[PDB]
């Protein structure tokens, strides 16, 4: 009846609205294909949740049935987890398989061989369109993907690239050199996830061929792979920017001591800074004394300052991670960035200002003005520099966090506020 | 020596080197390049700079590139041309063919960002009444103008969609067989109003390299590729990335934009926010009769408003984050404000700790709870309350990737200080 039916992402959308009894069931009655595909796109965490519970025929099943790029990331969340039981759920495989994966986990989860399958089909040099066909039928039951066969000579060495699409075009007994494509676009081991994500996209492939540290192919990506780094690229950027900083944190799946653990070590960085804000009021306490004025409008002033320098910092730490600005550009945002500060500064004064006054206190209205066409100004150079700088260190511009940009727009902004205060005081 | 040391170079080593290239190299380059590459090149750039070049450069050139240049890609750079000039967008589609200006005339009436807006038409479709034999025979007749062979889609005597097939069953079947045999009317599709987002979402599911679209009836009018689909995951991405530091505008592109753009684009938030802080003046100053008491309050303000601030952006980005990467349910927010609700409470804690240890240590004794107590009830606020905004403003119908960072503080103000001044109007007292 529905037993073919079905397919896996049915069951996935609806995992997430699914009692865990009926979901074990639903991985023991399944074709085993289907079986291996949902715990293929399941939470590392539930994968090495039932990888436990579900029956050791069941479980041989879905490790045959799967990938061998995914059966890598499923074992590896095992092995994290609980590593005795790793060992011996990596016993049921055969010889060839466990020398296969276990050749993948010695690779960076977070670089290319990390991320590659070995089940390319890659042919020896001078073939012809007829014969490669033939070969691709032959290997095809087992390949990842045959729309990309890659001619290695024999050392096993990359010398090109050949798409079905052009197989099926050709004379059959035209030789495959003379179609093929030389300059293969290619990625090493250590390569980074992201650095791959990159060229997938920027080329337009959909599969990309990984050579080991020696020029050896020795597996391929797929772009639904990247898909998934990019979403988890992002993903981590974002969270790095509201400052908590565990890359791999699902927030339904993590529980208060963990929440606290992720998101308390930004708040007692941040707080030791915020905190040279009190000693910077004290300091100038002859000028909050004698008009008490000044320091009713610290909250509107400093605020403003934060906001200003997360916008640009936002929009700077973006743009290289997009790859569209480099570090060799700061020099000219500066220049830009700097006659848009200026500007929305006068802008925010203008509008302070008639506050200040409506407020009843015409005499601190310069003060205030000439404090935020100040702050304003190098808030947005701050967060429009922090990044740029964080990248000349070797560092990741996304720990230029939004919360970071404010507490050091606090440290600033009251030195330049009340800094400018106590010499308008001599007057 | 220009069209044989350069002959070979990649269109993406162009495109790389692009920001590197004055106004008038860019232009040479793009009117000297191989018609083949110059279209692609184009093709990726922005669609500023896109109806730059699709005015400046020569008639001739024009009429090249317009044509050897893929139809989804065609339609978008006259789109970008519509907006800019109208006028020249007409006076341009007569550098087209009847055939290629028809399907654009059909493409361009689509949303830029619906199903329709990414799909192109060079897609390949067959009957049921046929076999692998005829669908290869087929395909090689008709690969050279599509965008992909890889999937084809069959398609009734009136046009709706009926299942699809993946060109390495094709070759790994007998050539004999019919076609309706190994195809599929599992065939998932998506209409031509969906959503540029909910296509990637899809797409990005199903592993798919490739998805179709039909209309209100189910025919077959157009893909989408996952190529095209990766760039909008990026956008979407990169755009809510914008929408979190109080930036609001589309497809920003900062490398491109200069001085009065970005004014324009950072400005309306600004003001927003600001004449929301002034709530805060007007607050300190029908508080001045408790401030002026206590010299050593105020010296706090920051450290106490700016902390449950930062901490409002915490709650605030993994909700909103959980909530784009389909993570939350609409309804899981009567379990985060449970959540939420303990973390706060023990994170108030451990920092209280630390500034009541420094509002001790700095020179006022005078009495820590007026500020450590006021400072675990701002934690815990200011937390409840970036977590719950997004879920609010969801429930309304509207993008809860606006509780931008800069919104929670400002609105972390505008409490905090209720909270601490009230904190110092009763333990003052
Ligand atoms: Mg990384
Ligand atoms: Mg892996
Ligand atoms: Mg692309
Ligand atoms: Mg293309
Ligand atoms: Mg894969
Ligand atoms: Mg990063
Ligand atoms: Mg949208
Ligand atoms: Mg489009
Ligand atoms: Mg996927
Ligand atoms: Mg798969
Ligand atoms: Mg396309
Ligand atoms: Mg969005
Ligand atoms: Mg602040």
């Amino acid at each position: 009846e529905v037993l073919e039916e079905i397919h896996p992402q049915d069951l996935l959308a609806l995992w997430d609205e699914l009692k865990g009894e009926h979901r074990y069931v639903v991985l023991t009655l399944l074709p085993k294909a289907k079986a291996a595909e949902v715990l293929s796109h399941l939470s590392p965490e539930e994968q090495a949740e039932y990888l436990k519970t579900l029956p050791p025929w069941r479980l041989r099943e879905i490790l045959e049935e799967l990938s061998l790029d995914d059966l890598a990331d499923a074992l590896q969340a095992v092995r994290k987890e609980d590593p005795a039981y790793f060992q011996r759920l990596k016993d049921l495989l055969d010889p060839r398989t466990r020398a296969e994966v276990e050749a993948l986990a010695r690779y960076e989860e977070d670089e290319a061989g990390g991320l590659m399958t070995p089940e390319y089909v890659a042919v020896r040099e001078g073939m012809t369109v007829e014969e490669v066909l033939r070969f691709l039928r032959r290997a095809a039951p087992d390949a990842e993907t045959i729309y990309y066969i890659y001619v290695v000579d024999e050392k096993g060495r990359l010398k090109g690239v050949l798409s079905l699409r052009d197989l099926i075009v050709a004379d059959p007994r035209t030789r495959v050199a003379e179609i093929m494509n030389p300059k293969v676009v290619y990625v090493r081991t250590d390569t980074d996830q992201e650095e791959v994500a990159r060229l997938m996209a920027d080329y337009d492939f959909t599969v990309l061929p990984v050579v080991d540290e020696e020029g050896r192919l020795v597996g391929i990506v797929t772009v639904d792979d990247v898909l998934d780094v990019l979403e988890a690229e992002a993903t981590e950027d974002i969270h790095k920017l509201g400052a908590v900083d565990v890359p791999d944190l699902v927030y339904s799946e993590a529980g208060p001591v963990a929440l606290w653990l992720a998101r308390v070590r930004w708040l007692v960085i941040l707080i030791l800074t915020g905190m040279v804000t009190s000693s910077i009021l004290q300091g100038f306490e002859s000028v909050l004394e004698a008009v008490t004025a000044l320091a009713f409008y610290v909250p509107v002033l400093l605020g403003t300052g934060g906001n200003t320098g997360n916008q640009s910092a936002t929009l700077i730490i973006r743009a290289l991670a997009t790859r569209d600005l480099d570090l060799r550009d700061w020099r000219r945002v500066f220049l830009k960035e700097m006659g848009v500060g200026l500007l929305l500064g006068l802008t925010l004064s203008f509008l302070l200002v008639g506050k200040v006054y409506w407020d009843g206190h015409p005499l601190l209205l310069p003060v205030v003005g000439v404090s935020l066409v100040l702050i304003v100004f190098f808030a947005n150079l701050v967060g429009a520099m922090l990044p740029f700088l964080l990248r000349r260190l070797g560092v990741d511009p996304a720990l230029v966090s939004n919360p970071l940009v404010a507490t050091l727009s606090d440290v600033t902004g009251l030195l330049i506020y009340l800094s400018v205060a106590r010499l308008l005081l001599e007057a």
